[PDB]
């Protein structure tokens, strides 16, 4: 029943700097001002319900996903390393139409000779708005003092799930137990020449006494009756 997909595209940070202005590696050079060491960037994505108080201490009701080190400084996210893009937060209820989202870009060292790593928060963004179920991506781009993160987000229903909250189930069928498709809200729209609850009954031709339907618009005659309509 539906899923919220957040697809990260590009994180920009050519200077390898921090939320507080300093550099992630912590060492520059005397002249100029550029730094040395780059910024090993991970991400944390928290999706929660719209709770109308814009607070960050509440629980991530949908998910609290942590990303491995994807790149250094500026990163082109639009691969693997165990990470899936887009990130999917599934649900089993009606989509509430509203949501709250936290996305953090983090620095994190990764030297195999250390028993403890060094982490620095690079950027934090909050997205809390009303979102409708649609196959179109909504693209945004958050820009801080040094860093920029571009992403797409949307909610789409799972397979065989129609409706506005992705709750009404419907599967097309074309066998002895039904011949039909589904509409936009999830109603069983039947193929031409079918009828009934699941539309397992064919529709014969104009007339047909004694004759019956094995397939739509046809009539099989019984003993003692000929013609087209099996009169
Ligand atoms: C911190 O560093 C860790 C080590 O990385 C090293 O450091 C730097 C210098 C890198 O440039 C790199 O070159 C170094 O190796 C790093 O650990 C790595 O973590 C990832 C995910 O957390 C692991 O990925 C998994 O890999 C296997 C297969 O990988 C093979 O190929 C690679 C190269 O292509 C080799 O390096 C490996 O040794 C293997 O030979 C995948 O199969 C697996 O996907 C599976 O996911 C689930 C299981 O969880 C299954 O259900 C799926 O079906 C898949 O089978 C992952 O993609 C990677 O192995 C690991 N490296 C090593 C050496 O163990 C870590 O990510 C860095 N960051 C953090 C935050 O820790
Ligand atoms: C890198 O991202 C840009 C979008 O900013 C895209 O045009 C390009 O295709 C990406 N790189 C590759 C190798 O596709
Ligand atoms: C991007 O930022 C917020 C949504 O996070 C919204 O107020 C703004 O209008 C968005 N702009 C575009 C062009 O999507």
């Amino acid at each position: 029943s539906g899923s919220f997909e957040l697809r990260l595209k590009y994180f920009s940070n050519d200077h390898g700097r921090d939320n507080e202005g300093r550099c992630c590696s912590g060492e520059s050079d005397g002249a100029t001002g550029k730094c040395l060491g780059s910024c090993k960037t991970r991400f944390r994505v928290c999706l929660k319900h719209y709770q109308a108080t814009i607070d960050t201490t509440s629980q991530c009701t949908y998910g609290d996903v942590i990303t491995p080190i994807l790149g250094e400084n500026s990163v082109n996210l639009t691969q693997n390393k165990g990470f899936t893009n887009p990130i999917q937060f599934p649900f089993s209820f009606s989509w509430p139409g509203t949501f709250s989202l936290i996305v953090e870009a983090w620095h994190d060292t990764n030297n195999s000779g250390n028993a403890r790593t060094n982490k620095l928060l690079i950027q934090r963004l909050l997205v809390q708005q009303v979102l409708e179920v649609s196959s179109e991506w909504k693209t945004n781009k958050s820009e801080s003092q040094y860093t920029s993160l571009e992403y797409d987000f949307r909610v789409t229903c799972d397979l065989n799930y129609y409706g506005s909250g992705c709750a009404k189930f419907c599967r097309p069928r074309d066998d002895s137990f039904g011949h039909s498709t589904c509409s936009e809200t999830g109603e069983i729209i039947c193929l031409t020449g079918w009828q009934g609850d699941y539309c397992h009954i064919p529709k014969c031709a104009k007339g047909c006494e004694h004759g019956h339907c094995d397939k739509p618009n046809q009539c099989v005659c019984q003993l003692g009756w000929k013609g087209a309509l099996c009169n």
